[PDB]
């Protein structure tokens, strides 16, 4: 009975729920879940260990969701993800990591910074510059792709494989 619950935070209007369907559904599409049956869960095998991981998408509201709001609470772990060629999708996940550092200020929760298209040319400055931001933020750059480069699932593996840790 070992479950990790991840929230799903990032650039809003990207595409966090087509993540989150490419995890369980193993291909990356355009459709968007409803806000009605929009969690998911998936067993998989993380550390070399079974075990059942819940990813939290959020419904409804922003500022008003049990999604976001009850699970954040807990601070197990959540994934920041934004778009490599979308320059504002930078502010969002800013927002959110500093807003939540003042919540999280005694806490402890692993965070990833995970940027997509990475095997896309056509994007913002190098992503040594997300790197760079995330350093600042003092947390982990991953990079990912819809074309090829795991980055997603690997960086959900990660948040759990630091629950385990810590």
């Amino acid at each position: 009975m070992t479950e990790y619950k991840l929230v799903v935070v990032g650039a809003g209007g990207v595409g966090k729920s087509a993540l989150t369907i490419q995890l369980i559904q193993n291909h990356f599409v355009d459709e968007y879940d409803p806000s009605i049956e929009d969690s998911y869960r998936k067993q998989v095998v993380i550390d070399g260990e079974t075990c059942l991981l819940d990813i939290l998408d959020t419904a409804g509201q922003e500022e008003y969701s049990a999604m976001r709001d009850q699970y954040m609470r807990t601070g197990e772990g959540f994934l920041c993800v934004f778009a490599i060629n979308n320059t504002k999708s930078f502010e969002d996940i800013h927002q959110y990591r500093e807003q939540i550092k003042r919540v999280k200020d005694s806490d402890d929760v692993p965070m990833v910074l995970v940027g997509n298209k990475c095997d896309l040319a056509a994007r913002t400055v190098e992503s040594r510059q997300a790197q760079d931001l995330a350093r600042s933020y003092g947390i982990p750059y991953i990079e990912t792709s819809a074309k090829t480069r795991q980055g997603v699932e690997d960086a959900f593996y990660t948040l759990v494989r630091e629950i385990r840790q810590h």
